[PDB]
């Protein structure tokens, strides 16, 4: 622990006794690790409060049933009833449907999270370190970095831990403190002390703060704290309510949950009105407010029938199953509201190196310049054996192994490889297998110059360790590297300047080693070297080397190529200025062409088939890179954007035919290309933002720090899990597997979500509207009364609960993935999909009716009379209107009520079955995909089974169990509701696209 970053670069140095190019001992690590700790904060083991997961009462749908049972615990409570318990019944089985809803949806919330973590802990965060037992730079997990080790840090690098800066490699040094400070852009970073101890975190230009980015250069430092010491540790818990808010889909059910209370409340007030009638009948005696006290109970008890309760938890059950459902496949996510607008995604942009490749690099394929006379000129190609980043292979010329130093062209060739280079090799004991550190381009130069070995160095006898910097070790030892021009993606060249090592035997030249782009290198050369001479280069040598270049960018391997430059006579240091970087390619130019490289990268396997996938899925695909038009083009052809021999002469263009083309014009082009090749960070966010301009979701998917920019604009960004720490920041989805199947799975899964919170709407409504329609046509066709308070909320808590929440579970649909992507500005019900929600609540408010009129007009066990209540239902005993009213009390009878309170339950259980697919028939999608649903119609069935033959029960709910054949015809009239909607969903079907 070191609190001064007002210290100088020594005090820091002697303060842990560290060597600056060395590192930290084996030893010394060990008490370190002791006095200080791991670097790790505890992560905090109470993410949540088991009943803070429980708060899931903040919905209004909650609010209000919350409200509606308190009502009747009050109405419960003094007089407003006489027989109490079955009042103290109702309050009850009201919070009964909630806690259940509330248990469902707090185990979603509980299983996500645990399944979140769990995920988040794969990959344990590594960092670069300079230790004494690796003369190269070496990396670790980052919790095992301690106060005091040398560190290193790069271009896209998340910091590892406190770092007071001692050296920066690059000419300047940006980092995103965005995470710590709120500072929107990059600031710039030094090694001069900051003489105030309690100096603010701004003003600590010599430090690098743990958890931000460096957005540009490379720096080597020393840490000063770690663990809770670190200042993004101290304020991770420090401050609250910085958390995310409600996703666009749920704010579509929110403005919809609101719409229902309106008019449910309007029905509810409206059944008030109609029934004002019977406020004096006999029931409640001569009555004048008692009578409206129990039909305010039925208002009140049929809103908590109508209203989707259920909706404010399955929303957060579906997103909670389908996060779930991606941290099974290996994918993080940052930002709740991915998988939805996924789902509705109508073009997919995608990096290229790094993303759609494995970004394995091996440099198989390089050449130099032969023989240069007149119009002629020859190449010396040679082949490289190794795939890996291993130093095991041979360089081949007519397919014979040669030493490369036995051509002075290689040897210089290797020699900017290996200096012009901010990579290196690091052996991991771990299974054994070598590493890269930093750039995959790099490392596959650093591990060319390995296996060239140009200066025969003796390498046998030494350890997997020393092997993976053996040989570049040695060119580093032959020239002092003074600075370096970092890689810029303008010019897409990097420099390094560089003096002979000796600097007293040796002062007769300074060198500049280029390496870069083939394109703009070769154009800003004026000579070619041919061995240890030198040519002034010309038509027919530039033609020769461009077409080779053509060749294997295009060829079966699709080689990413580099050309390798050297500047015999750079300019002197004082005429140059590091300050800007625009000056870079001043600097670079009249070079000297050494030779091309090229690299092979090989797809990701899983690529070809998941972009036919989305093209069936009706979403397009799009390659963005900086690399050459000629190899992009070629990858496109072999991972299917582009056919084999599709001619696509208006489907590609690269940053400078972009940039050529008017406004109007590269809006068009975003339409039609599918390939942009050789192009700026700029231009991929650019290219996302014109695609959006045409009201499409588009998703970006990255690696680097060049697809940042397009990351933060797209709708959803996702990052690769060997990408950069500043991708994955920009980033919505992190995918940990680096499987790129996993986005078509995402947005499938984004779809059933949807897809199934309309088929809970449709559930609900279709059969709460029959509720409602019940209550309505018995009330008017002067019918005697249907339901009673407290048999209104049963019909809620039994088909209002569970067999509604359990459609959530639904699988996803036989054809979703051969639909085309969802308009994010589509009505949440479409104006057919409102037809069925009364086909089917018409049916079910006219089945309800009838079966307690059937009771009343053909039941043997009833009376059996013919129409309508003999025309009236004034009735109640004898002396009253003599119409043959051989009948006495056949009016308030309780198994008519029944009749319709089963018919309700099993008609909605029966309606549920419908509820398993938007149109696809219970024929191709049967019951049995869907168990969880059928789980919930069992205990529906169960729970009403029991309430009506556990004999008090009946006394409650007051029914008299006609059993056998007046359930038949529960039964009978139920089942024709799910053989309409089978009907009504084959019209869809055919109707719409058949
Ligand atoms: N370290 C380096 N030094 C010099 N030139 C480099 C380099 N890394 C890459 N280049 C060259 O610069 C070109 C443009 O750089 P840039 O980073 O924008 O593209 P890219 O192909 O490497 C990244 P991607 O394909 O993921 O978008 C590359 O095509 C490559 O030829
Ligand atoms: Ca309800
Ligand atoms: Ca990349
Ligand atoms: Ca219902
Ligand atoms: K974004």
């Amino acid at each position: 622990m070191e609190a001064a970053h007002s210290k100088s670069t020594e005090e820091c140095l002697a303060y842990f006794g560290v060597s600056e190019t060395t590192g930290l001992t084996p030893d010394q690590v060990k008490r370190h690790l002791e006095k200080y700790g791991h670097n790790e904060l505890p992560a905090e083991e109470g993410k949540s409060l088991w009943e803070l997961v429980i708060e899931q009462f903040e919905d209004l749908l909650v609010r209000i049933l919350l409200l509606a049972a308190c009502i009747s615990f009050v109405l419960a409570w003094f007089e407003e009833g006489e027989e109490t318990i079955t009042a103290f019944v109702e309050p009850f089985v009201i919070l009964l449907i909630l806690i259940a809803n509330a248990i469902v949806g707090v185990w979603q919330e509980r299983n996500a999270e645990n399944a979140i973590e769990a995920l988040k802990e794969y990959e344990p965060e590594m960092g670069k370190v300079y230790r004494a037992d690796r003369k190269s730079v070496q990396r670790i997990k980052a919790r095992d970095i301690v106060p005091g080790d040398i560190v290193e840090v790069a271009v896209g690098d998340k910091v590892p831990a406190d770092i007071r800066i001692l050296s920066i490699k690059s000419t300047t040094l940006r980092v995103d403190q965005s995470i710590l400070t709120g500072e929107s852009v990059s600031v710039i970073k030094h090694t001069e002390p900051v003489p105030d101890p309690r100096a603010v975190n701004q003003d600590k230009k010599n430090m690098l703060f743990s958890g931000t980015n460096i957005a540009a250069g490379k720096a080597l430092g020393i840490v000063a704290t770690t663990g809770v010491s670190t200042e993004i540790g101290k304020i991770r818990d420090q401050m609250a309510a910085t958390e995310q808010d409600k996703t666009p889909l749920q704010q579509k059910l929110d403005e919809f949950g609101e719409q229902l209370s309106k008019v449910i409340s309007l029905i509810c007030v409206a059944v008030w009105l109609i029934n004002i009638g019977h406020f004096n009948d006999p029931v409640h005696g001569g009555s004048w407010i008692r009578g409206a006290i129990y039909y305010f109970k039925i208002a009140v008890a049929l809103a908590v029938a109508a209203i989707p309760e259920g909706l404010p938890a399955v929303i957060t059950t579906c997103l909670a199953l389908g996060t779930r459902r991606m941290a099974k496949k290996n994918a993080i996510v940052r930002s709740l509201p991915s998988v939805e607008t996924l789902g509705c995604t109508s073009v997919i942009c995608s990096d290229k190196t790094g993303t759609l490749t494995t970004n394995q690099m091996s440099v198989c394929k390089m050449f130099i310049i032969d023989k240069v006379d007149g119009d002629f000129c020859s190449l010396n190609e040679f082949s490289i054996t190794g795939s890996t980043y291993a130093p095991e292979g041979e360089v081949l010329k007519n397919d014979k192994p040669i030493r490369s130093g036995q051509f002075d062209g290689l040897v210089e060739l290797a020699t900017i490889c290996a200096l012009c280079n901010d990579s290196s090799l690091d052996f991991n004991e771990t299974k054994g297998v070598y590493e890269k550190v930093g750039e995959a381009t790099e490392t596959a130069l650093t591990t060319l110059v390995e296996k060239m070995n140009v200066f025969n160095t003796e390498v046998r006898n030494l350890s997997k360790v020393e092997r993976a910097n053996a040989c570049n070790s040695v060119i580093r030892q032959l020239m002092k590297k003074e600075f370096t021009l970092e890689f810029s993606r303008d010019r897409k060249s990097m420099s390094v300047y560089c003096s002979p090592a000796k600097s007293s035997r040796a002062a007769v030249g300074n060198k500049m080693f280029v390496k870069g782009a083939p394109e703009g290198v070769i154009d800003r050369c004026n000579y070619v070297r041919v061995g240890t001479t030198r040519v002034p280069m010309t038509g027919p040598v530039k033609e020769k080397i461009l077409s080779v270049i053509k060749e294997w960018g295009t060829g079966r391997d699709t080689l990413r190529c580099l050309a390798l430059a050297t500047r015999d006579t750079p300019p002197k240091r004082e005429e140059m200025v590091l300050d800007d970087s625009s000056r870079f390619m001043e600097y670079e130019t009249d070079l000297t062409f050494v030779g091309v490289v090229g690299m092979l990268d090989p797809p990701r396997k899983e690529v070809m088939g998941s972009i036919q996938l989305c093209r069936d899925a009706g979403i397009r695909v799009i390659m963005i890179t900086g690399d050459n038009k000629g190899t992009a083009i070629a990858i496109c052809r072999r991972i299917g954007i582009f056919g084999e021999n599709e001619e696509v002469a208006d489907r590609a263009y690269t940053g400078r035919e972009f940039d050529d083309l008017p406004l109007a014009e590269q809006r068009e082009a975003c339409r039609r290309a599918c390939c942009f090749a050789r192009v700026e960070p700029s231009h991929k966010s650019k290219i996302v933002e014109y695609l959006q301009s045409y009201d499409e979701i588009t998703a970006m998917t990255g690696d680097g720090v060049n697809d940042a920019p397009a990351l933060k604009k797209a709708e959803i960004g996702i990052a690769m899990g060997s990408g950069t720490a500043v991708a994955k920041t920009a980033s919505e989805m992190v995918l940990a597997d680096d499987n790129f199947s996993t986005i078509v799975a995402a947005v499938e899964e984004g779809r059933a979500i949807y897809n199934n919170m309309k088929q809970f709407i449709r559930y609900l409504i279709s059969s709460n509207v029959g509720e409602v329609v019940c209550i309505f046509l018995t009330a008017a066709l002067g019918l005697p009364e249907a339901l009673i308070p407290v048999q209104l909320l049963w019909v809620n808590l039994v088909t209002d609960g569970l067999p509604a929440t359990a459609l959530g579970f639904n699988p996803p649909d036989l054809d979703i993935m051969d639909r085309p992507p969802r308009s994010p500005k589509e009505p949440l019900i479409s104006g057919w999909l409102f037809f069925r929600y009364m086909a089917i609540g018409g049916y079910v408010g006219a089945a309800t009716v009838g079966a307690a009129a059937w009771w009343f007009m053909y039941a043997e066990d009833g009376p059996g009379v013919t129409y309508h209540q003999l025309t009236h239902f004034m009735q109640c005993t004898e002396d009253h209107p003599h119409f043959e009213g051989l009948d006495c009390e056949i009016f308030e009878a309780p198994e008519p009520m029944t009749m319709a309170l089963s018919v309700l339950v099993t008609i909605e259980m029966c309606n549920a079955l419908n509820s398993l697919s938007e149109n696809q028939s219970l024929m191709r999608m049967p019951p049995w995909v869907n168990i969880w649903l059928l789980g919930s119609i069992c205990l529906s069935m169960s729970l009403h089974f029991l309430i009506l033959y556990v004999d008090p029960l009946p006394m409650i709910f007051k029914l008299k169990a006609l059993d056998l054949t007046q359930w038949l015809m529960v039964l009978k009239i139920s089942l024709p509701v799910i053989g309409l909607d089978e009907i009504l969903k084959f019209i869809a079907r055919n109707y719409l696209e058949g």
